[PDB]
């Protein structure tokens, strides 16, 4: 009955679903089991109407990013703002000290950079370690040139990385640690924009919302057959899954049962179920803070707080004899804080003019946070004092808690919170995360081939997490999306 | 009657100071260390001047420092002796134009951020990538800012290619005589400003037969006699035997060795001549002149911020508005031209801030080509160099807290005492700075020459003869290493059964 069945709305198959009906392919489908399109690209809205992509949120790789040059074009020719190049000087926060970035004595940054730079000898890759343990081989390696302060803070500095890959240094593959940023990144000016367009490229009745599909099969006669849990049955000749890595992962493991895991059968070829060996998955989190109205300091919009250190760590350093000795010697024996990690704030007051604060989080405080996402006096309780130090460094004040408003004439030049959103990405079913990532020991590159090699002719695979060039990146998912359709196109057309 | 001696080493900059001392470190007898200058080093060279005060005028920094074999002997022995022998000091960049003023670490103009954009174009632009025509490093940044012209703002258009040309001063190379493909490459992190290059050379030249080093010998030929034996002449008329010779000249003073007239100084007369793979190297590899200027001032009377300053050559609007309007590269590179004077301001300048680095009252300036050949060429007009710099140096002063200048050469305004200029273009044992690329050049054609050798017994050592370290003080060092090595590997055999 149909051409084509893409399952997930996400922009891997909201393009594929926009490349089939561009090719002239009719009668396809797209189900998708939450009950809207945009999978983990959503623009939710908060106070005073205010909208924030509580998924992903920029255009990375600017000077190759296929998707973005298309939006440029669209700006170029319409001049209608789509997004915004928000690169900034880093401001780096510390508890105690306060701001650390751009300093005449500490010279972070440039540490940072040899820091990067001896990652890269280090795997040109002779056995993986965590990103924490080549942090510690580095400063064992060269604490000869470095000061007391370096030392202790760099280490801290170099951790917003987590903020990339979404996971804590001490679980984060230390060889996929450090990629090549081609270019600017380019805040998205709604990346719902982007969902919207793409999605209505195509016939409107293609789109089936709230069908969790819960089982394809080959049928051995040149037609795939696809169930959703309602009971609804599909025949197509070419199927395109685009469910993320969690999800899909959930079909290689016993007791089908599991939200959104799909069955296949037969099952999903050797090669994929290694594959899932050597993958993973990040736990990228959001917190926005909405203020009233911004009354701090805009020099930057990217704003770092360092988790808190110690001058015991320095002399550890110091001391140690070997790896080892350092190893056992860090080993110094609770209850997490807004300090225990790095956290990235985004000041959007400098970037898109709206007193708000997008916070990152990494595993696993995200999960943590997402937990109690409904409790906004806790939410708030734990942010506070990371809060009231960006203010005091941003030339303002203490945080005033108005989450349950009072109106107050005393809230002269004082920030004022009024809401907080958190994501929730880790505890939704069909995400069950944020994006691909690499714990130590694996091999990205396995999933990539599995995926893009598909599972056969008519089974194929889309999704940030098929694809090299933008791996984990919507602009990855949004080609791969492509890759499948013009694929799919090119065959359909051939049957002349 | 002619001297035998087992290796004759000629040059005792770095590279054949190190062959010396790996021979020696071998166990290698006999052997002859031949220098033309009345000193040892080469281009590694430490000046006196104001108040005694000392200054590298050749090499200054000890480059890649986590990979820098070099440097690495350096820090074991300050680890053990606790003497300093050098200082990190990388710094913040402090850009600088005329009218403008600071413009580093701006909120607004980012110039650091497209900077680095900037280098990832170009990365993108020849990274493995095969069959990719040369090209400028100016044209490279003209392409740039075209194709990025609708990311860019009005001032990033018109400032960040003058920041960008902080590199000239890496290659000592103007941007339009430089080749874009050979303009960007890794830095193995930081680097360590020595403090005395000549500690450096004193250690390694203590470290073999001090009866070895002959300095005022100028080799003017050099013989391979089909008996398995080299000849070598010295201009004082004497004569040597040596089963092998390592030739460290530099590749300026081999090139002369190409070319007819023998009465040039430091020509080397080969027989037989030179392969042709060797003369024809020279066609794809050629000569950058970084040059130096120390400014010596009574104290300091200026903001230690930073320690490295960059003052931008003037941009202008016009330069921007052309961008805008241009249709295409071809359209660009048309209108870009009109109708002149040279000054400080027409080419980027490199100032290290010694005050903040070392704590001596003095700037380090670096300059490249055509530049440095003209200040060379006056080095000796003192009053003539005060004036020519005299704009940016106020500039400086005023952008570090300071005031204008008082030329104090013959309490709170600060007093030049005193302006060292180097001497690389001129003297002919040197005959510019070091070995760079011109656009369509390809430096791996006389490495592969110079590495194999003019044949078994007349092997090359410098800068000029090895990849890792090219252009370098370690790459120098190296290549000494190697040809000695190699050379001992052979000898060795003799004590075979
Ligand atoms: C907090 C966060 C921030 C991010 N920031 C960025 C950023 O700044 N830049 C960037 O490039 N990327 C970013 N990303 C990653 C980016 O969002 C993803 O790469 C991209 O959206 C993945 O697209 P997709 O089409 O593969 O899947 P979409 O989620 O991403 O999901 C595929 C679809 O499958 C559906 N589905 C699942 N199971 C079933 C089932 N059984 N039946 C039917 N449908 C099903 C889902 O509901 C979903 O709509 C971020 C991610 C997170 C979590
Ligand atoms: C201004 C300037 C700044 C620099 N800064 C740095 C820096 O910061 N870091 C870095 O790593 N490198 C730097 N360099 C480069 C570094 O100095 C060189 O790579 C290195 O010193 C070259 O060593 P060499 O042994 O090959 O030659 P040395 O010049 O470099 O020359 C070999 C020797 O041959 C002798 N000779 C020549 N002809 C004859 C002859 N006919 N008979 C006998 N002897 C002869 C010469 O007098 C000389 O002593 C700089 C160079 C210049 C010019
Ligand atoms: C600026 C900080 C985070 C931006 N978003 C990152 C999205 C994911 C980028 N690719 C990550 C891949 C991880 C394995
Ligand atoms: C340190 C600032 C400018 C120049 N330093 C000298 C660099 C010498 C090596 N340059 C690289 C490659 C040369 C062939």
């Amino acid at each position: 009955k149909k051409k084509v069945i893409i399952i997930g709305a996400g922009i891997a198959g909201l393009k594929a679903a926009s490349t089939l009906h561009q090719n002239g392919i009719q009668d396809c489908l797209v189900l998708e089991a939450r009950d809207r399109v945009g999978g983990r690209l959503q623009t939710v809205t908060g106070y005073q109407g205010r909208k924030y992509d509580i998924g992903a949120s920029w255009h990375h790789d600017t000077l190759t990013n296929p998707l973005f040059l298309e939006e440029a074009q669209l700006s170029l020719n319409d001049g209608r703002t789509r997004f915004v190049f928000d690169d900034d000087n880093f401001i780096y926060i510390d508890e105690e000290r306060g701001r650390v970035d751009h300093d005449k004595e500490l010279l972070l940054e440039i540490v940072d950079n040899e820091m990067s730079k001896f990652a890269e000898l280090e795997f040109h890759g002779v056995s993986d370690c965590s990103f924490f343990q080549l942090v510690m081989k580095y400063l064992l390696q060269r604490r000869q040139f470095l000061t007391n302060d370096q030392i202790r803070y760099l280490p801290q500095l170099c951790r917003y990385l987590e903020l990339w890959h979404g996971l804590d240094w001490k679980l984060l593959s230390a060889k996929d640690t450090y990629f090549g940023h081609q270019g600017r990144n380019a805040f998205a000016l709604n990346y719902d924009s982007v969902v919207q367009r793409i999605a209505q490229s195509f016939p409107q009745n293609w789109l089936k919302l709230s069908c969790e599909v819960k089982s394809i099969t080959r049928e051995p006669s040149k037609n795939v057959t696809v169930n959703c849990e309602d009971g609804t049955v599909y025949n197509a000749d070419y199927v395109i899954i685009t469910v993320p890595q969690s999800v899909l992962n959930l079909s290689v493991q016993p007791e089908k049962n599991l939200r959104g895991r799909i069955e296949f059968q037969p099952p999903l070829k050797p090669v994929i179920q290694d594959a899932f060996d050597k993958i993973h998955f990040g736990a990228l989190g959001k917190v926005i803070f909405e203020f009233e109205e911004c009354c701090w300091s805009n020099e930057s919009s990217k704003i770092v707080t360092l988790a808190n250190s110690t001058n015991e760590f320095v002399e550890i350093v110091r001391n140690a004899e070997n790896l080892d000795e350092l190893d056992s010697m860090l080993e110094r024996e609770t209850s997490v804080t807004c300090w225990s990690q790095p956290l990235f704030f985004v000041n959007l007051s400098k970037s898109t003019g709206v007193a708000s604060f997008m916070m990152l989080m990494q595993a696993p405080l995200t999960n943590h946070i997402e937990s109690i996402r409904e409790d906004k006096e806790r939410l708030f309780s734990f942010f506070q004092p990371v809060l009231n130090k960006i203010m005091k460094c941003l030339d303002s004040e203490d945080v005033i808690d108005g989450m349950r408003p009072i109106e107050n004439i005393a809230n002269a030049n004082k920030p004022v919170l009024r809401n907080i959103i958190v994501s929730n990405w880790t505890r939704d079913p069909y995400s069950r995360g944020a994006y691909s990532a690499c714990f130590p020991g694996d091999d990205p590159v396995d999933m990539v081939v599995a995926m893009s090699n598909g599972q056969d002719s008519r089974i194929r695979f889309a999704g940030e997490h098929t694809i090299m060039d933008g791996a984990g990146c919507a602009y990855g998912a949004w080609e791969s999306g492509r890759r499948e359709a013009t694929r799919i196109s090119d065959l359909l057309k051939l049957e002349h």
